[PDB]
């Protein structure tokens, strides 16, 4: 009566940018480490400084993909494997809900800082490239738009 | 509080149309792609323009049906398999709740647009035809009725 | 805990009648179809017309019963198997909650109509008779009692 | 008033259960002593403890039944005849109103206690069996009904 | 200290229809069983569904008629004699008041149901035909009347 | 009108003491004269001075007791027979109600005075001893109870 | 106190029943154990359920009675002697005040429970029978009296 | 104000009459029984009807008087000795306070009734006559005084 | 509070004069009779007329003094011994409190009248002279002081 | 939200008593039936009558314990196995939450009644003794505590 | 002492725990020294820290126990005998009230501290074991109860 | 409470200092005279001038100490024995309460003055040294405490 | 009106300290028992006394770690294995949520007490060291900070 019929809503002043990234082939027990790339509209300097709120990560797999997939967002790791030991949430294909909701892990940071983070992706068995799409949804402060025309009328 | 003895209610002004569709045989690891067909009462032009709200999809399987079934609603795909990587919800027979609730995926669209969508249905093992019934429940704006007689008495 | 602590309560004017029914042996993949029998107190004509609200169905199995059990309430079916494809709820022993709550499936009907319904019971493996007790709980309008003595004193 | 076109009503919270018992042949001047048997619905332990209010007893005789019939409710008697000397009310076929209304004789007792009471029936002349039906009407606290389903939903 | 110059009045919304039926010869100790026949104005379908309230039955006998007459209204009986053992009221010529007021026996039923009832009439001695008139007074919901003319000025 | 299901209630400040007395054999047309004996609890001096209100007397006879019985309460009589000519009320077995309600005959007197009264009992035919129980119900001022402990702790 | 001229008063709604019991001969150092017997007026079922408040016990001895007497109220004991070790109060003839006031020992219990209690009586020297009177005063809820006459008037 | 040097005061409308009585010789273990004699001023008929409240009794002994003295006020006894077993208070020379305060024993009685009472006096050893003075103090309704002269002026 | 850690206080307008008197030898069972001597300051005529309130008398004995001592204040007696039978209070060395508080015995009298009273002192055994000090404390109206100088300055 | 960072709280007036019981060895597919034992503090008569509310049962197993364990609370069963078919809740080690919350199954009963209940424990494989601890938590009316000392001080 | 009819009541927030301890044989003039043992319910760590208020100690002796018994509570003594010289209260069988009320001796301390105290018990004559029961009543802060179930539902 | 569960409290502004003194051997009938010694904290000049209120003195004796002990506080006496004849209170071991409360004897005096007083102690029989502890409790004006630091900062 | 987008928040006045601990190799079916170490900032005396609220424990494992891991917090155990039978919560890698939330297990305790607790960690298969990171999060009263400089300026 407030969850399965309604979606989770952004806070006042923020909006949600969503984008994806396709996986690269991954060998059994391996852990690839792709990086975050902001969508063009958010790459400006003015935007790369917008403050982040919550971050959600979920996975889209081909029905065929067998095995177990796990993924998460954490800072660059000396050892990929280890990301999963410190990540504050993990999207795991074997659970009921295959998603990772970072409630405060990056709250306060800003887009751009997200560029220094990484998405670690593990698979228990070999998985073809493009077989896993990683969806990322970032709640951040709503960007500002231009309110004035260039002043050409002297 | 402590209980789910009430179903999710339609929003003010909307009602929920429910209908089903029987599956066609499906071979192991295959992904059939049946299409949405509005119920006759909703096929009129006046109706095919009623705005959609939420859309629920669930599966009815024969108890015997072994294996894993997955289904979802998405736009026509170049590759059937791929639908599951972008669908915003998936009904999966291996989960506790085998249903897919599209909260906003089609909100704003109108019936008829639903005609351009598809229902992708995957099975990990061979499945006889008619062994899976796909239930579809669309919350849409309530159609209008005639409140006036033909003007005969001049 | 915080998961609940309270049971689901009947609506105003209604009460809940509960009764059970023991299973008959059932062979692997089979689907028996026992029928609903109102409790004596509800068999009168006056009562068989009391309106139904919600209906709950749950299973009580012997610890030993191995395999998977599924059950449901639906109208007489040409094919037993098929009941599970149209039933609005299914009690399934493999889930966390092995119960089926029919929120509106029979709301409005009346006891007695329940007599034309059936309880389909499936088992993935052979199961001895009496190994499964099917509990049925019907929320219906509360029956009336006499408020007057026979007018004897003239 | 101007007359009784209204029956006597049960006090608040109580209802009236009515049932009968057929007589056994009875010889002139004799006094049979049949016993009270609660109706099945009231035989449960939960019910056998419902408090009693007023109790009414009346007789239904074949038109042909000649002679005088008297009946009453009292505790088991050493001497049947004697019941009529202590009973607080007696139904007598020779009176205008052939009924016995025990206003307080059993008020406070509970159903079940009624099981330890007896119905003494006298006849001045020989009377065939089944020729007299003894109607008993008991005003008692209304039994309670279940308001909650079984807590299933976790 | 009240009064006895006032008859019992029908409740709001109801009215009282009265009619009679003449007896057929009746032999000593016998019990004839004539049946209820609604008055023509009440035989329509619209009316045969009007709800009943109270029902009064009284007897009109020739001064000469000796012996004892009893009468009552009850459902069709296997044994005529037995009606008097279950009837909730009996008109008996030997009492001060020779009438039977069914306060609730048929409350709720409807006219027409009255057609399935019977009037049992007993006499302790032989009685010529037409020597007893059985008056019947039924309080029922007031029938509705037409408030509109046929719409012709169109 | 309803209320024929209520007993006559004692006035404010008073309560009703009830007790009985068994008859002694009585020969045809004779008139025995037993006397009033207060119940032990009322024999104290403090109590024998409680003021009386109404007094009720009724009879309990063996069903068999044939003939006519009459009884009443009056002051000691020179001639037993005569009591019935001055008694303000008489219990008579031939009437509808076999009781005598002295509304004011002893109002104002006190218990104890009742000791100087007598119960005259007449029978039209011979009657065995113990065949008639005379019930006596006296409404009197409610006796006072002790409100203090003995003063020992001083 | 403010001087000592007032007795201890019963609480609202309660009254005090007082009664005594005579002793049986008692040998030196012996401990007799007589039992509590409610006064007739309190032996009814209605009364044996009246709640107790405080209980007082004091002794009345012949002036001649030499030696020391002790008494008390406690539950049936395996060993008479031992009663005095657990009794919450003891009446002792050698003290200034020879009484035992049980303030809460039996508060809440009901008359009748008092029947399961005992009065232990010890004497340091031989004492004739009847030489000691044991007074008992029980504060209990004020018993109820009949407020209705037997309904003889229909 | 506050204190410990205040005597116990008579209730409103009452006053306290005090008087004494000298003892008669008394032999060891014996129990004399002198009687109450109202003071002359209280012997009038008008006064012998004044209601009593509390009664106090104390003893005045010669310093020499050895042994133990006990006294009390109770109704005439069959056995002198026995008075002490029922008296509600006893003045005993061996106690700290040699007095007996009858708080309610005679409350309600009237002077004169006091004439039917007795003062039992026991001594453990032989005691000369006049060696014990028995003081008696009675709180009673204040006798009324004449407020009118004789109507001499007609 | 008032009689615990606080002494009993003189009433308004009064004060308490305290003084003592030494005893004269006293032989076993004897009763000396010393007399009251006002303190010099109270011997004036003006003072000897001050009204008395309460009077307290207590004894001070040598630790060694064995036996029992009794004392009191009463009017001159024909027989010393007898004082103790009429004195309204007695100071007794065998009691808890060895004092005599005359609450009203001399209330109203005046100092000087005290000169006509006597202090009777009894001893059960021989007692040396000066071995008992009799303390006397009289509450009386406070004497008046001079508020004016001699009108010498004109 | 209030999430599961808060435990389920007892209703006003009640408190929760928790205690455990160690298992006895159990053979494959067997079903032991240990019984409930109230904790000492609750064994008193005063307590064995405290009303129960909700009851929770959960299991504590050794990490090593392999197989499936099920447990429940029900009345003594003819057949242990059968308890699981009628129990209103079952703690099952294979579920997410291994507990059984009886919301109303024993509401209204009292402690002590719990003594007539049993804990049935089943295991799919052999399990050593003490390998399973059964925790029981009973919500019941809070026991009352003494607020008064023994009335020692006179 | 102070108030009769009423027991001394606990201060707001505290309650009274009562328990006993049986004596061990004791030889003439000897002084045993048993120790305090908290009742199980109070042995928990949470409880052993509940603050104490007043403490009462009284004795229960067999009627036969001759001689004088004294008892008290004090800290462990080098010399048992000496306890009685410093204890702030002593229960003495020779006094009117055989009890010891420690008003402030242990106020502020906590249960548990009571464990470091001792109960010294003296007897002037030889006394069998178990012949003296020492009752101990401690007023302490009211212990707190569990208001939550174990958080099992996560 | 009742006044038996509360100690006597010091007056506003005052506090109570308590201390003891051990006795020196004392021969039969002798009277030792130990002197008062203020506790160190009270020996300062500032304190020796604090005003006294009430003074309490009680005795702590060895259980064995036989005989009679008496004690008191008075000014230095020419004759020890004599102190008891003028002391305003005496602690006497033979009384119920072995204490001496000087309500006004030293009120107004100051500590230090107490140094000029003496404690006289008498014994009827020989008593070892240290066998009697004399407790002294003095209510006096509460000593004042410094509210300022030394003015060091100049 | 949303769902799981919020984190459980600390109560007013408290904050949450989080820290971790790396595991040591662990052999199949073994149960290591590491101990709690407060973070430096919390090791001060001032802090080790800050009260605890809720405690959360969760595990971070290498994706590769196969087998089942269980962990929990409990007091030092005689038998490691046994911790899991009494811990009020267990983090289990096989469940949906691998965490243990101690809602009240340590509420009230203080940091430092946590030092006497242990973290038991079990594994069904051999696990390398450092392969499991145990996260511990403690909600405790917020520590205070210094608000003043050292008073160096005189």
């Amino acid at each position: 009566a407030a969850g399965q019929g309604k979606a989770i809503k952004a806070i006042a002043g923020y909006s949600i940018s969503k984008w994806e990234a396709s996986s690269d082939a991954i060998t059994a027990k391996a852990t690839n480490a792709m990086s975050i790339t902001l969508p063009h509209e958010l790459s400006s300097e003015k935007n790369k400084e917008l403050k982040v709120g919550r971050v959600l990560l979920w996975l889209g797999l081909l029905p065929s993909v067998a095995g177990r997939i796990k993924a998460c967002v954490a800072e660059k790791q000396a050892q990929a494997e280890a990301a999963f030991q410190v990540a504050l949430a993990v999207a795991d294909s074997s659970k009921e809900v295959v998603a990772a909701m970072y409630t405060d892990a990056f709250r306060g940071a800003t887009l751009g800082d997200l560029l220094n983070l990484q998405i670690y992706l593990y698979a228990s068995e070999a998985v073809p490239a493009k077989a896993v799409v990683v969806h990322l949804e970032v709640e951040h402060v709503r960007p500002t738009f231009d309110d004035f025309f260039t002043p050409v009328y002297r």
